[PDB]
């Protein structure tokens, strides 16, 4: 349904390289609208719980850490598909084998900054939701522009 | 030839979402010269001529009643593998399989309102091209940047 | 009222430096409604009977002579004082007093060459629209996205 | 100091019309931090209290229903002369007298409908800041591009 | 004549900050041509030598260290009246000042960080392209778009 | 590591078609560092030597001939894997079958102008810099946006 949602967020080297507005920009763009956003840095604990699945990899480390070095812009967006058309236009998790016109094929170089998170899976994203949103801060209604769908 | 031709078409959602602009930008960039260019709205008998090879399919129906539900901004472009090259530009069907830098790719979202039609191919150009446009409306000679062929 | 019209059209120079979706691009995105839309190459009486207050102008000579030497993509947008705001993001004669962000102050250098034409007054919109545009061919109904207006 | 504080709110039609990226990405580029950012629906307190200053005005009615209409992204931007800046670059009240390049005069053209709001001195911005947002969601510390200040 | 010509050069902040591209297609699509172009680190002796008019002004210290402490991407535009249209595109001395739409309007916010430099009359031009540039560096010959000049 | 390098060229048809800028803006956005750069005209020793492995090619004829009809802007990028990524944003061989996002499909259409060159290995990468830039010319130093790698 035209009412599926995903958890994004912009980490904290898209945030200080100034790429916020362009990443937001490009899924307002597409049709999908904007149900929750807000700034903040990360705690210790909702790093950990956030990377929940990659516990005990060697990566886990460094991921906690800088994703709490700094503020992230997390959010919300809703719209038919929106999980899966968000991870194609983030593009795949090392930039340089993104191919340009996504995100990290664009902007990014280093696996280690890769400037944006999108939910992998509807069911990711139900959780990644109610973990860094107070069902409070989404938009209880949602009214896309009615020339985006039939 | 470098002086092969397709027909393309904003449709109703394209007009309606401000992206006539952008479309057509993306061509001019590319190295294509419009050999024609006007903006209406399609007759019943127009859109059931134009969907013709779709008459007995559960889609069509849906197909002639919105692109004659609003303006539509008619164009030929001309130049070196055009038909090939608009199309893969466009991008696929379902504007969420549409890869990013497409143009379904970028501001699509639902099969029903999928902004652009391009010509599949040389055959179906020449005939669309036939049905949109009187010849009197169309470029009898075209100069192409110098820069751009061989 | 937010029926205005005004009569633009990019010249031989815009056009062939691949300016038209850019031009209407900027239009869009202010708000306007694209009302007519064509493209033709201007016939010495269309340029004389159009540059007509220019008569006997030193330039009048070149004027008729450029403006007929190429396709001219002619359109008409509509919107609350879009006679005066086309001018305005349309620039000052000279492109190069223009400032940044108009149109002939981004793209244009000679007089000679200055990209785009708008009508000057609501009056001279009038009369050149119902020279450049049988009527048939412009919208009988214009709705505009309605989070412009109130 | 490098620490000025403006106070910015795409309202419902910036929001609306998806221009929440660009309008960021403008400031962005310009060289100021978001030290916060939020997206939620205002209440007739916070819009009556936001507008306090136009009670006895003829159009107070409207700014206060308009702003509860829909969903508005608050944000909080810092820098040097930030608040004399992003007036500049969102323009005039009016939208139709505002310059090509900025905010109001590239995308607007009502002023009922006017985009964006941003604070007029140094006074509001403090005032308005602490309306719309409580102290915790601010960032507590900045660092701008080094190669932003002197 | 359309042949004078323009120092610039993209200062080191501009250069770190990634605005090398961006400065130079704003000429290259306003309709100048890149004569001349190269990338180095001044050298105390060149930055003196250029700023030499401000030899004992408070701020020539600063300037003289602050172009020497990376890397300039210098370069020689030509086209009609280029000295006072590169100039009128950069801005004014402080970017906070500078009208959105200039460079250093659309992004610095420092005095002692403005982006770039752009010589300020033919006189300085002839002078500072003699400086940075030996003769077989910039092109004896020069052939702008037919579409630009009358 | 975070320091190969690869050489990239602007051939004739970029530089003339006014592509410089936005080419190298793709890159700068991307986190390469630039290196070196400078616009020259290539003469017959260095187009031949440069096109060495495709001697006895039927388009090595033209290959040299016309990269000497004009400036060609010659530079060094550097960056984690820049080879790889810099051949992927250009695109393939023709710029039909270049997908959207890459340069040579958004703006090439014939084999024979396919806008800029890029290094194929870092083999050829070390001869290409090697031959088109003294060693003085490109940076002894590099220092990235430190928001770019881990
Ligand atoms: N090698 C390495 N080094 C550092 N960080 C890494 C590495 N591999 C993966 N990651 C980040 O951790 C998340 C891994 O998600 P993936 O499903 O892509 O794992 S894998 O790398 O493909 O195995 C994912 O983070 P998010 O995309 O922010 O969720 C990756 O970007
Ligand atoms: N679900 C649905 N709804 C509406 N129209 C649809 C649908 N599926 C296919 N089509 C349209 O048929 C056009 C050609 O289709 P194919 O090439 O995919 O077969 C093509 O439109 P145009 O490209 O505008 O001709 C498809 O949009
Ligand atoms: N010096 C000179 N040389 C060539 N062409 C010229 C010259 N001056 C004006 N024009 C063009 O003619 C129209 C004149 O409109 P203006 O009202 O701007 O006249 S004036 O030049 O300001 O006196 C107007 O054309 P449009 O803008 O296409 O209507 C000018 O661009
Ligand atoms: N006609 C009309 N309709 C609605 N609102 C209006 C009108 N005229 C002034 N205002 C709003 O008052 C805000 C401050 O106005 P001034 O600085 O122009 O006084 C400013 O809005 P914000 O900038 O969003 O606060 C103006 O839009
Ligand atoms: N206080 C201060 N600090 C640093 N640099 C300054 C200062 N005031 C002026 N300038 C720069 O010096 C150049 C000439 O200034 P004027 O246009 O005012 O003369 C010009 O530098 P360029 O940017 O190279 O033109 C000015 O912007
Ligand atoms: N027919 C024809 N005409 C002109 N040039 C051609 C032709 N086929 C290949 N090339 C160009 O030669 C370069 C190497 O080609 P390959 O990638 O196929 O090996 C590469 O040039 P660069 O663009 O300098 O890499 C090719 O695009």
């Amino acid at each position: 349904v035209n009412k599926e949602r995903t958890f994004l967020a912009v980490k904290p080297d898209g945030v200080a390289r100034g790429l916020v507005g362009e990443i937001i920009a490009r899924y307002e763009k597409k049709g999908f609208v904007l149900v929750g956003l807000k700034q903040l840095v990360p705690t210790k604990d909702l790093a950990e719980s956030h990377y929940a699945e990659h516990k005990e990899r060697p990566f886990f480390g460094g991921l906690v850490s800088f994703i709490t070095s700094g503020p992230v812009v997390a959010m919300v967006f809703e719209g038919k598909g929106v999980v899966a058309s968000a991870r194609l236009m983030i593009g795949v998790t090392n930039p340089l084998a993104s191919a340009p016109g996504s995100i990290r094929g664009d902007f990014g170089v280093d696996v280690g900054r890769n400037i944006i998170h999108g939910s992998d899976s509807v069911e990711s994203a139900n959780r990644e939701i109610a973990l860094w949103f107070k069902p409070e801060e989404l938009l209880t209604e949602v009214k896309p522009n009615p020339n985006l769908y039939e």
